Formats: structure tokens, sequence, C-alpha cells
């Protein structure tokens, strides 16, 4: 019927005001944008955009990751913005620099390629393995076949199907980012434990980007063979926050009774984005 179309816009708009206001706590709060990511359209877009100045860092990057999941050419604007924001945290504008690159729409290259060299290394990195996403996406004529997860991911898997050589490949500090990532991801496509002990030797490696996608994949696979590594990163006080964040989000999705204790011991932790992820993760670990 015709009334349906309407009442999804009524339902987008009750969503979006759950989700912009800073009273709501945080769980209900990504419970909405998830919805509103997957409902998608303008409104949908706009209520995602007004929570870009909210207070918490964790918050304001799924924003980001959102936007570039939905794959809305209509998001640019707001992603750009945020991405040139230098007041926003590294994180955040890390997000929204690969949620250009997710949307695949080359009118940003020229963007991209001039924060390819920002000072904030995070920012730089990820410019550089969206310009490299966007130039294949150019070359192959479009997105990837589908593989085994639904995400838009930063790089198209390795042809390689050896597990061995993949670790190799993912390890290597002498091959470019993109490179590596493209190993990344046929690891944790390939899944298993092999697969997963390779994955979690890249908490061990050289940039903090590379270390929290390692993070990110292995909370993807789901194996708790990676349950030790992912703890031992979060514990690591020393350890950039994004990357802490990364691994108390894998640990969550895992949900084994190694991961409960990890999760707890730093649900106070002074740095709120490792808190607020481990808040986020301990409601994660009640629902698996
Ligand atoms: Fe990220
Ligand atoms: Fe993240
Ligand atoms: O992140």
């Amino acid at each position: 019927g015709p009334l349906g179309s309407m009442v999804t816009e009524q339902e987008v708009d009750a969503i979006g005001q759950t989700l912009v206001d800073p009273k709501q706590p945080l769980q209900a709060r990504f419970r909405a944008l998830f919805t509103l990511r997957g409902l998608g359209g303008p409104g949908a877009i706009a209520w995602i955009s007004q929570a870009f100045d909210d207070d918490s860092a964790l918050l304001k990057h799924e924003l980001a990751y959102c936007l570039g999941q939905m794959q809305d050419a209509r998001a640019i604007p707001m992603l750009v913005d945020v991405l040139q924001d230098t007041r926003q945290e590294p994180m955040v504008r890390h997000e929204a620099g690969e949620a250009l690159g997710a949307i695949g729409d080359p009118e940003v290259l020229e963007i991209l390629k001039q924060y390819s060299s920002d000072p904030v290394i995070e920012v730089a990195e990820t410019c550089q393995l969206a310009v490299r996403r966007l130039e294949w996406l150019q070359q192959h004529g479009g997105e990837p076949a589908a593989g085994p997860y639904l995400s838009v991911d930063p790089a198209p898997p390795a042809e390689e199907r050896d597990v061995g050589r993949l670790r190799e490949a993912l390890l290597d500090e002498s091959r470019p980012l993109f490179e590596r990532y493209r190993a990344m991801f046929a690891l944790r496509n390939a899944g298993g434990e092999e697969a997963a002990l390779a994955l979690a030797e890249g908490l061990h490696c050289g940039s903090a980007l590379f270390r929290h996608e390692v993070g990110y994949v292995l909370g993807q696979l789901q194996h708790e063979a990676a349950v030790p590594q992912l703890a031992a990163a979060l514990a690591r006080c020393t350890e950039n926050p994004m990357v802490r964040h990364e691994c108390a989000e894998a640990l969550g999705a895992i949900a084994r009774p190694a991961c409960l204790a990890a999760l707890q011991a730093h649900a106070d932790d002074p740095e709120r984005v490792v808190r607020e992820s481990c808040e986020v993760a301990l409601d994660m670990y009640e629902h698996e």
C-alpha cells in the first residue's frame, strides 16, 4: 500500500530523535544508529549526520562507519567536513576517510589524495588506502564479487589461498599497507584457527591503523583463538586508544569466558573510548 512509505519516514524520525539525544544511554543510541543504517535514505543520513558533535568519539566514529557501509553518495559532504575538522579525534577523522572510500564514488579522490599527507598518521594512512581502493574499483569495473561477509571492506581480499603465504604477506613490514590489508581480508575469509592465529600476530606489528584493522577483522571472524592476544592488546596502557577499542569490541563479539574478565577489567579505564567500548562489548557478551 501507499502508507508503508509514510510510516517508514515516521519510524526514521522517531529513531533519529533517540540517536541525537545525549541523554540516552550509549547502547540505546547504538541500537538507533544501526537501525538507521539499515533503513537508509536521506532522512536517515540527516539524523546520523546530526550526531557528529556528540562528546563520545566512539559514537561519532560509528556514525561515519555506518555512512560508509550505506554506500550513499548523499553522505559525502558531511564525511568530508568530518575528515577536514582537525578538532575531531583521529579515530573519527580516520573513520570518515575510510567511509569516503567505502562509498566508492571517485568524486572524493582529490580530497583523499590531499589528506594522504595529513600530519595525523592514522588519517594519512586511511586516505592512502582509500585512494588505492578507489583506483582498484576503477580498474576492476566495480566492487569485488560478494564474499562471505556483508561489510564493505577497505581492501579486496588477496588471491592467495595458502594461509601460511597469506600470513607472511600480512606480517611483512616492507610491503605497502594496501597489499597487507588484502592479505588480512583473505585470512578473515579463510577462517579457522590457523588464520585467526596469523591475524592475531598482526597485533604486534607496526602501524596503529593496521593493528586496529586486525582487531576489527578478528571481531568479524569471532574465533576464540584470538582471545589471549586481543585481551593482551586491550590491556596495553600505552597502545593507541583506537586499537584498544577495536580489540574490546572484538572480545564482545567472541563472547567466551576468557573475554569477560578482560572487558570487565577495563570498564573503568581512564580512556573514555576504551570504557565505552567495554560498556558496549559487555552488553554484547550479555546477548550472546
Ligand atoms: Fe576504524
Ligand atoms: Fe573502530
Ligand atoms: O576505528
